């Protein structure tokens, strides 16, 4: 054999499935990767609940909040904020309904329209912060713990959120197809998601295992949008690749 079980999870290899719809995005030239990981992860855990593969409008997020007006285009924000968003709101449009432009980024909120669909229907978010973070950092002497949390994530619930430094993924020959064995830095600045994973043999002839990631760069940029990344990287990295994983902690009815 199947797609996705505690060796291998790669549900992009099944063309008729709900996951393998959602389509790659590419978040232009604002920092707007925290909408992208974050909307994305609940496409996963909707996918999970038996709901089609709908988008959430990324632009209604960007640009409805509350408070002060903010430079959402210059500066990114954390999933946290993106739950807040969503309680404070309780209204995800579909992307169809307000699509995303970068450009359009500081726009009005726009006023929802009686013809808009609410990605968030029948949605609430569990008690108790809404969300389960983890530091890769604290689990220097166990990673085989922190893989396995995130192996148990991406089974349950279709991917989790991860955040890594953009620059570890900015090497001149970085490649789609080939395992990249990267090192990380000591904080992170780009959310990406954490999609699949499974085992492969290295140029040295050894058995190791990589994550398969999703990013918001476009489906030019690296495998169709994504990348393979091995899970624990060169030996002499002070840091792990994956610095920090999400998990949101909703209650969503399980079928539409
Ligand atoms: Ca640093």
């Amino acid at each position: 054999n199947m797609f996705c079980n505690k060796e291998y999870c790669n549900r992009l290899k099944d063309e008729n499935n709900c996951i393998s719809n959602l389509q790659v995005e590419d978040q232009g030239n604002c920092d707007t990767s925290w909408i992208f990981a974050s909307k994305y992860h609940l496409e996963t855990i909707r996918c999970m609940k038996g709901y089609e593969p709908t988008k959430i409008s990324a632009l209604y997020v960007a640009n409805c909040y509350k408070g002060e007006h903010k430079d959402r285009c210059d500066e990114g924000s954390s999933p946290m904020e993106f739950l807040q968003i969503i309680e404070d709101y309780g209204f995800l449009p579909a992307e169809s309904n307000y699509p995303y432009n970068y450009v359009k980024v500081g726009e009005q909120c726009p006023k929802v329209e009686d013809h808009w669909m609410n990605l968030w229907d029948n949605g609430k978010i569990l008690h108790g912060k809404g969300y389960t973070a983890y530091e890769s950092e604290r689990f220097h002497d166990n990673m085989d713990a922190f893989v396995k949390i995130i192996k148990t994530e991406v089974m349950n619930k279709g991917s989790v959120i991860a955040y890594i430094k953009a620059e570890n993924v900015m090497g001149y020959e970085f490649s789609g197809k080939k395992v990249q064995n990267l090192c990380g830095d000591d904080t992170a600045d780009h959310a990406v998601n954490i999609v699949g994973y499974g085992n492969y043999v290295n140029s040295e002839g050894e058995k190791k295992s990589y994550w398969i990631v999703r990013n918001s760069w476009g489906p030019y940029w690296g495998d169709e949008g994504y990348f393979k990344v091995d899970m624990y990287g060169p030996t002499h990295c002070h840091f792990n690749f994956i610095h920090s994983v999400v998990i949101f902690n909703v209650d969503l009815p399980m079928n539409n």
